[PDB]
């Protein structure tokens, strides 16, 4: 599923991500936005040979199995595969597992990146939530 800016930032609010560990929505949104473009099916290798999957680019070598990623742990308890859904439960509840390891969203590169110190607000204004 591509979500549209506002229907994603809903959902995640619904889903208990909004303010979650200090990140208001809009870093959620903004993480979203540069890792998969919305779209929950987004997959993409990497160099290590792990992977990373979903709306929020969850990697194999910690959070998923994917049966692939030798040497990898599965913290989140869940298959990769789960991270590709169009319901994005197992996405949120498994970004709420990592933001919580002691790096916030730095986690996320492209977070640091992109979305880390801008405007983020920008990414939920409009929305009705
Ligand atoms: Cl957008
Ligand atoms: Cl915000
Ligand atoms: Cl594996
Ligand atoms: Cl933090
Ligand atoms: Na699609
Ligand atoms: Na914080
Ligand atoms: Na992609
Ligand atoms: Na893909
Ligand atoms: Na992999
Ligand atoms: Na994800
Ligand atoms: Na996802
Ligand atoms: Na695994």
């Amino acid at each position: 599923k591509v979500f549209g800016r506002c229907e994603l930032a809903a959902a995640m609010k619904r889903h208990g991500l909004d303010n979650y560990r200090g990140y208001s929505l809009g870093n959620w949104v903004c993480a979203a936005k540069f890792e998969s473009n919305f779209n929950t099916q987004a997959t993409n290798r990497n160099t290590d040979g792990s992977t990373d999957y979903g709306i929020l680019q969850i990697n194999s070598r910690w959070w998923c199995n994917d049966g692939r990623t030798p040497g990898s742990r599965n913290l989140c308890n869940i298959p990769c595969s789960a991270l590709l859904s169009s319901d994005i439960t197992a996405s949120v509840n498994c970004a709420k597992k990592i933001v919580s390891d002691g790096n916030g969203m730095n986690a996320w590169v492209a977070w640091r990146n992109r979305c880390k110190g801008t405007d983020v607000q920008a990414w939920i204004r409009g929305c009705r939530l």
